């Protein structure tokens, strides 16, 4: 009643059934704040992920990066773009961003605890959004 | 359509209804980690108080604990307390743990975004939990 159990650090998400595979909330890099802030507050979900023309994940979107913005001392609006959290983080270069379904609990787990990073969005060979994965999720698998 | 309203920046957390103040989820000090995780998961809150033999605040048990206490290359188990989570951090010490009705949103959006915490506990005179802000609650006074 070692923590996290040995055998369930070595399945895949795949595997252990974990994350969020439908009806996923997520925005543009066109899209501004406004837009994000109305999801947050309406919809209700944690994080949205943030594609690119070709549909491709670049980024994550919190509610964290709505409160940055808001403590920023430089003049901003809600017309701001989404992107401009990207001043703050590049999860993307990073490698804390994206995860795959045959990747390990243990390296989820680790990634996340690499950046302090609270989901990680799953994609596929083209980087296209499948699922998210957050904190909730992954609880739910150490139980 | 300055981001975020200076009007609203210079309100109180009392002022702007800003927070949960009943019902609050919380465990001591002397708590084990299994305790806190089953809270998490079945009764479904974002972040514990945690509070000493006087019923004062010493610290606060998130979900992102439990993940980086599942990523500690040493052996543990789930016996082991909520305390140990210090080791990691000290929200305490750092003036990012604690907060009260009368400081204004703008001093709450700087303490949060000083550590990258995303709640803080009311409190009052004697260090006792009155109540919880997170990000969500921030979020509605931001709309
Ligand atoms: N953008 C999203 N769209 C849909 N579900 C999501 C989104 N972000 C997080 N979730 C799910 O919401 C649930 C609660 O996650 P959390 O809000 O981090 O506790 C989890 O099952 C997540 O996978
Ligand atoms: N330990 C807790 N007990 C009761 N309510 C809580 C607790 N932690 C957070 N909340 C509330 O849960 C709501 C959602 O917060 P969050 O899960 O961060 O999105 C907010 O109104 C918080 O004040």
């Amino acid at each position: 009643h070692e923590f996290p159990k040995p055998e369930f650090m070595s399945k895949s998400l795949e595997e252990l059934q974990i994350g969020t595979y439908a009806n996923i909330a997520m925005v543009r890099t066109t899209t501004p704040v406004y837009v994000a802030l109305g999801i947050f507050v309406q919809h209700r979900v944690s994080a949205l992920p943030v594609v690119d023309e070709k549909g491709r994940v670049v980024d994550i979107y919190s509610k964290f990066d709505v409160i940055n913005l808001a403590a920023e001392k430089t003049y901003n609006n809600l017309d701001v773009s989404v992107t401009k959290a990207l001043q703050h983080r590049s999860h993307y270069f990073e490698g804390v961003l994206k995860c795959y379904l045959h990747e390990t609990l243990e390296t989820i787990i680790n990634r996340l605890v690499e950046a302090e990073v609270h989901q990680l969005v799953v994609v596929d060979e083209n980087d296209v959004v499948k699922g998210i994965v957050s904190l909730s999720d992954i609880l739910q698998a150490l139980v």
